[PDB]
Parts: structure tokens; sequence; C-alpha cells
RNA sequence: AUACUUACCUGGCAGGGGAGAUACCAUGAUCACGAAGGUGGUUUUCCCAGGGCGAGGCUUAUCCAUUGCACUCCGGAUGUGC
């Protein structure tokens, strides 16, 4: 990503304030990177002693999309960026076996 | 209702008798006439599995016939289960 899109100039400052955004764009337009960059920089920041916990408590984050499509397009590039740091997505998708996915 | 599209939930794999035997047919088998066999038929014997046909018999009631002398069961009809 070598420059930010225009969403995500705006939109990232905002979200690094933990404040809540209405983002008007289409599919495209770099949306899933303006709201994942705010999410990792939280994520990856907390203390170690924080980040600890024994029983497994769901995500610290739901994204979610309408459709199947757009919501592995999603996950695709939640993967990306998600991977090198060290941080676990899973899909909840229809078009996907209930075995591979409850497991 | 039907067809497709997207999303969500779901998601095991594999099959269709078996085992013998076949002298005969096909496979016209690459070494001086020939393989054996195997494979595919045919026929047949086992292990047998599900159907077809229902002769005969068992059981019980309505109607009909019967007043009959036997000691070899045993008139007709119709219907539920066997």
């Amino acid at each position: 990503y070598k420059e930010p899109t225009p969403i995500q100039r705006q939109a990232i400052p905002i979200g690094l304030q933990n404040r809540d955004i209405i983002g008007v764009a289409e599919t495209g337009s770099g949306k899933t990177a303006a709201f994942l960059i705010p999410l990792l920089v939280w994520i990856t920041t907390l203390p170690k002693i924080d980040r600890i916990e024994e029983s497994d408590q769901g995500p610290y984050a739901i994204i979610l999309a309408p459709t199947r499509e757009l919501a592995q397009q999603i996950e695709e590039e939640t993967i990306k960026f998600g991977k090198p740091l060290g941080i676990r997505t899973v899909a909840v998708i229809g078009g996907i076996s209930r075995e591979d996915q409850g497991f």
C-alpha cells in the first residue's frame, strides 16, 4: 500500500482517537484498511500482560458484511495484514462447510 | 409453484451377489500342428437373496341343499386371516 487512499487519510486518525465513524464511500476505495489499521495499532500495542487471556473469549473485533462475496474479499485482505502481525482471523459465512467452520 | 443469482447454515468414502467348474464359442495368441491359462460368453454345481405363478390344504360365519343305515375324508356358494 504505497499511499493512503482518501478514506484512509481521514478515517485512520479518527479511529486512532477511538471515535465512531460513518464512512461514505464505495467498495474499492480502501475502506477495509481504513478500519483495519486502527484496530491493528490497538491490538499489537496492548501490554503482553494484558494480551494475556487463558480462556478463549471470542474476538476483539467483528466485521459484518452483507454478502459472502464481500466478506471473503475482506477476509483475504484481513489475513494479509494480520498474519505478519500474528493476528488470527476467522470467517463465519455461508458457502462453507459447517464442519470446517465449526472447527 | 419453477428457473437462476447472492448471502447464511450444512457436508465423510465405497458398492452394487458370492465361490467352484466348464469338454464348447470368441479373444482368429509371433517360430515350423497346438500353450496352459487369463479375460468375455455358454452351460452347470454349490452359498444362496429377493420377486412371479398359486395346484392343494387350515380356520369361521351367511345363504342353499339334505330326514339320510353307516363303519375308507369328503354337498354347493360367498367372504376376513393363513
